[PDB]
């Protein structure tokens, strides 16, 4: 289904050491992020979405149009510059986070009662499973 709307509790967290890796952040910063309790909460609109991501490590936001390219300067992780955007493709919602990293973005999808989402970049793949709360 594409409504993504819903509080979503993680349950699982596959490879986030290889996704950050992959990003070049530091290993003393990738020791301490890292977090097997996650909350997603994501507000969806028609087209627009607010999402919050929550950890006791950090608290992240990020609002985007499906459909509108837009600039990401990504200072709380890698800290490079991105051109972002969200499409469709079916009923996965697709972010190509294009710039110096290849195959950067991510790809989330609801299936069951399930969250999934998988972050992408270079050969690194992390898969997260959320449950919704």
């Amino acid at each position: 289904t594409r409504d993504q709307n819903g509080t979503w509790e993680m349950e699982s967290n596959e490879n986030f050491e290889g996704y950050m890796k992959a990003l070049d952040i530091d290993f003393a910063t990738r020791k301490i992020a890292v977090r097997l309790t996650q909350t997603l909460v994501i507000d969806q609109d028609g087209d627009n979405f607010k999402t919050k991501t929550t950890s006791t490590f950090r608290n992240w936001d990020v609002d985007f149009t499906v459909g509108v390219e837009f600039d990401e300067y990504t200072k709380s992780l890698d800290n490079r510059h991105v051109k972002a955007l969200v499409t469709w493709e079916g009923d996965v919602l697709v972010c190509v986070q294009k710039g110096e990293k290849e195959n950067r973005g991510w790809k989330k999808w609801i299936e069951g009662d399930k969250l999934y989402l998988e972050l992408t970049c270079g050969d690194q793949v992390c898969r997260q499973v959320f449950k919704k709360k």
